[PDB]
């Protein structure tokens, strides 16, 4: 069970992935192969991964997972030692953590786990065993249950930049090559409307500044084009509106200036 | 020495470094570590640099020194290596490689690697010895160090894309900025110009045409905080254009009508 123990948690590990990616997901194959209670726990204390595998029942897990995020003093004294730590408890063979809080080990063997998964230090792996401690194949695997994870830490934070980021770019690469009329066009169309959808006249609205009236065709031939609406325009009854991009809502409303 | 000559290459490892990828340095901390023959070959079977100390023998590993490339089927036969098999040189075990092909191996124990990562193949890390073969704790640092070979091979073409993406986009958006007119005098700047590096009057180079000059006051204004040109605005006497953007006067060229 050296080389048997690493080849079921393969069996999960994703390297971004298109199926969504979830920590509340990422460790199964922790709790019956490494057979210990696994956290998931980001830099400052923010939770996106719970779960304990075994009912211990300590004053700040009880009171923990009850809140979804780690309190005052779990920001600034989880973040500070270099590595791992050899069978934690109310014992501690140096001062483990602050004298002010030996009580996050009261109800466990529990093993705080670096994760290092690109290079750096991502929040914390903490694990509360129950009767058994850690010793050979069941502790390489805790540390290894770390990483199982950091493939996913820069895989649902990392695609806050790959589609969060873009979607302002383009949002605004279309409307940069946008001349006055349908520029003052899905400026007028989308705010004279039922804020999220719309569906009114083809044309009444036009020349009701000073603007033609097919150059409101030509402005949503834009959108259409660049990427951002679908849109099925009948030429019996106005047209029809519902967006498609997720980032087009708030470049729109605070662009009164 | 599986946790302390792994603070040899663990820590070599520079998340894109921040200086434009080396490749034999990279080929170099495999040397200091194991003690081997390194031939970084990616997925189309090129070669890049290589740190080789003892004279072995050898018959196209050294075709592959003078061309950086192998001849018609290595680029197919190397394509298909799944994981790391241990010790091949004449005698093998199964159907591995075709014997026209086998040449590969003949003199010493050579131990090839795939670099597997993200999800993907991206090539063989190529390790030859003479008289030491690759024992049971000499591999997996070819293994742990073949998962981020493929690292700065995602931030090295990676800093080749985006870095590429945002050039011809850039060079489009200030295109569209420029009104017809304003467009009118960027296709005649560099038109008449000797090298890259090109300077002429501002009361002339206008109304030779029959524009303006305050349409190149403006329109010269723009590439400028745009993020294109550079250009010491003496409004007493024209001014010298020197590009901040590589291929982007190339992106006039082709767009004649």
């Amino acid at each position: 069970a050296l080389l048997q123990k690493t080849r079921i948690i393969n069996s999960m590990l994703q390297a971004a992935a298109g199926k969504p990616v979830n920590f509340k997901e990422m460790a199964e194959t922790l709790r019956d192969v490494i057979d210990s209670n696994i956290f998931v726990v980001s830099r400052r204390g923010k939770l996106l991964g719970y779960s304990i595998n075994q009912q211990i029942e300590n004053d700040r897990m009880k009171k923990m997972l009850e809140d979804r995020q780690f309190p005052e003093e779990y920001t600034k004294n989880l973040f500070n030692v270099p590595e791992t730590s050899s069978n934690l408890d109310i014992n501690s063979e140096y001062t483990a953590f602050p004298v002010e809080n030996r009580d996050l080990f009261q109800a466990g063997l529990t093993t705080i786990v670096p994760i290092i998964g690109g290079g750096e230090r991502l929040g914390t792996l903490i694990l509360s065993r129950l009767q058994d401690q850690f010793n050979d194949d069941d502790l390489i695997l805790a540390e290894y249950g770390a990483t199982v994870v950091g493939m996913e830490i820069l895989r649902e934070k990392a695609e806050e930049i790959e589609e969060e980021a873009r979607s302002k770019a383009v949002v605004q690469m279309a409307i940069s090559s946008l001349s006055y009329s349908e520029l003052e066009a899905i400026e007028h169309i989308f705010e004279e409307l039922d804020g999220n959808e719309g569906l009114l006249v083809a044309s009444k609205i036009a020349d009701r500044v000073g603007i033609t009236r097919s150059v409101i065709v030509n402005a949503l031939r834009k959108l259409e084009s660049a990427g951002v609406i679908e849109s099925r325009s009948l030429g019996m009854k106005g047209t029809y509106i519902k967006v498609l991009n997720n980032k087009f809502l708030i470049e729109l409303e605070n662009l009164k200036s």
